[PDB]
């Protein structure tokens, strides 16, 4: 089974223990650990931190003592200009010169592959996308052409309906691509203005939602029926969670809100908790799991945030190998309790660990 | 068999042939014409056009030479905050105040009834909503118990599931309507392709988004939902709703950049009046949806689609066979009211057929 974790580049400026290294990650703990993200500079494949080069070969080095261990490069983001992104996949000249770009970076810095962020190409972006992709796969059979091990090449697609159908040709494109990843947390499936979870694993209760679509279960589903093969799927678990202001006084799924929630200590993102903020946020909360969704949430005063644990990424591991999918994906490794110092047990990547531990499991 | 019909005061600002006023409408076209829309100030139900009184009696003038013709004020609106009538309606003396105020007005300025509108409900006013309906429907018996015409209770409810799940009541409302005019149009059913708003029935099984977004589905889920037939009025659009193509793709489900462009007298994007739908007409081709019984119209980059005569026969032969209590049409002025648009000099094409269809055995 394949385990795909993120590692955030601005993840080290985080104060105090917040900050993240690419050498405070688990060498063993990943199959595959992928750098976010790598800039576009006018058409070539750039740099996007100062010390990204250092921090490159601070992930790399940890290859020493694991040689399964693969890493792969992700362009994109999106705090990352959509549009130059766009304009970029949509002149042959700018396409060419890129993937041309791609191998000799990834080989100077020691990469394994290449992993596509582009969030979100639009309708009139659809079609580049794919023969983007296409040809980012040709040149790399090219490099690997005198007897060298061939680079991986991956994207991570959004788990939207809308956007899936707006912007993929799920059926072509994944045939190019060694294994697609789908975003399966960031759900937007609460009523206006109320609670809800970002990442339930099925849609749970049916009359407390407006779509069935918002939801791990019909993503991974639908990805499936477009043609993706479940041997090149990997399914995404958050280690974070999204957060409320209660407005009243309910703390049910569907209670009033007031908006986003209280911003972490360390990820000062309202809305948005990392785990190890969470377990600081479980002293004293109380954790419900919602029925239908397989997932908690808590809830303490006026603040509600819906989260993964150990008991619930179990589920979605389970969810995952019956569906005989590729593996899972973590987003991310620096958003993990990666110190061990907030949940406890003095136990590093709680969250990561129990993927692992259930993915190897039987 | 009832027709209600709808005329709006704003229409008396359109340009040209667009203006449109009372003294405008047939008096014998509908059994019932409703004025849109009253306002609440002060817990009072009040005027909201300047000239609201002088449009009221151009209106009441019409039953002189017609006694069976009714007319109801209709109070709300979508430009109306949902906030403010929620305010009201939680509120026991904002309501009772709302309520007391309602007879002396409607007796005072000639209306046959009332009319609410409130676009819409939330979840947290749903049942705020029923005790107003029967609140209101008490005051009515109060007022007209000393031998006098009572005065009619109406509401007009939204023809989409989510919102008729959250909002309504509907086995307690319907004790207390006279009628409900169910809006079955402006239907939202996939993101950025052309789609019918007032289709039928849901037609092409895998091109339609969802199950409950066309005019079957609303009627048949309010009827489980407890409404008698006999009190339920369909309603049928005299406008159409607009997109501009992204691609040479003029089917159902074609790629949309976004809302047609705006008719000449109505002037907003996403809808025109079906005359100006006539005008568009000349040189456009129209395409009936099989499964969904309704035309589309489309030229150049432009597609519209729109219910035409042959369309409102099927909805009221469908409406028919439900045994419902009529059709309700929206909207009076946006119907070819001066007749100079379509057809041969033929006035309100569109509500006359409706009429006619409604006539026949
Ligand atoms: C990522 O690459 C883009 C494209 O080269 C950079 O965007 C430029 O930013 C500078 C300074 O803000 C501007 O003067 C240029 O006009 C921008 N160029 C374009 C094409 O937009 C961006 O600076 C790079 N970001 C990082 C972190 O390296
Ligand atoms: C409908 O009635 C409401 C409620 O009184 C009116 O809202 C007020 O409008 C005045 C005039 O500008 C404002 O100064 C007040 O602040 C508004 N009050 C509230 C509570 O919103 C509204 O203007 C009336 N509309 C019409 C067309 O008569
Ligand atoms: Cl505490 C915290 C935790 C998480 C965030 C960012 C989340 C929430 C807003 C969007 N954001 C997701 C992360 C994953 N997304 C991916 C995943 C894989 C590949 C590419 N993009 C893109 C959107 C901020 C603060
Ligand atoms: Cl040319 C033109 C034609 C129609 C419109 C307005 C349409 C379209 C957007 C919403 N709007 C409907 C009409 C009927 N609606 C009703 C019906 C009955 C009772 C109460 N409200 C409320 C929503 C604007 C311009
Ligand atoms: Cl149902």
């Amino acid at each position: 089974y394949k385990l795909v974790c993120y590692y955030t580049s601005w993840s080290q400026y985080r104060e105090g223990d917040g900050s993240c290294f690419p050498d405070a990650l688990d060498r063993f703990l990943c199959t595959h650990i992928i750098y976010s993200f790598a800039n576009i500079s006018n058409d070539h494949i750039d740099t996007w931190e100062w010390n990204d080069v250092t921090l490159y070969g601070m992930l790399n080095t940890l290859k020493n003592r694991n040689p399964n261990l693969k890493t792969l490069l992700s362009v994109g983001g999106w705090n990352f200009g959509s549009q130059r992104f766009s304009k970029i996949a949509s002149n042959t000249q700018s396409r060419r010169t890129f993937i041309k770009s791609v191998p000799p970076f990834l080989r100077t810095h020691g990469f394994d592959g290449l992993d596509l962020a582009w969030l979100y190409p639009g309708r009139r972006d659809k079609q580049h996308f794919t023969t983007l992709i296409k040809e980012m796969k040709a040149e790399f059979i090219k490099e690997a052409q005198p007897g060298k091990k061939q680079l991986l090449l991956s994207a991570a697609l959004s788990a939207g309906k809308v956007t899936i159908d707006s912007s993929y040709d799920i059926a072509k494109i994944s045939q190019h691509l060694d294994f697609i990843s789908i975003m399966t947390y960031d759900f937007h499936g609460a009523w206006r203005g109320t609670t809800g979870h970002h990442s339930p694993l099925f849609r749970g209760q049916e009359d407390a939602s407006p779509d069935r679509f918002s939801n791990t279960d019909y993503a991974v589903g639908y990805m499936l029926r477009l043609g993706a093969p479940a041997s090149k799927l990997v399914m995404g678990i958050p280690t974070f969670g999204r957060s409320f202001t209660l407005a009243s006084s309910e703390t049910g799924v569907g209670a009033p809100i007031s908006g986003p929630g209280i911003p972490g200590r360390f990820t000062k993102e309202a809305g948005t908790l990392a785990y190890y903020e969470i377990c600081d946020f479980l002293r004293g909360a109380t954790v419900h799991r919602i029925l239908g969704q397989q997932v908690p949430y808590a809830t303490k005063g006026n603040q509600w945030v819906g989260y993964d644990d150990q008991e619930s990424v179990k589920s979605k591991v389970q969810y995952l190998k019956d569906r005989q999918l590729a593996g899972a994906m973590v987003w991310a490794l620096d958003l993990d309790d990666f110190q061990g110092s907030f949940c406890g047990q003095d136990l590093r990547f709680p969250l990561t660990n129990a993927i692992k531990d259930a993915l190897a499991a039987t």
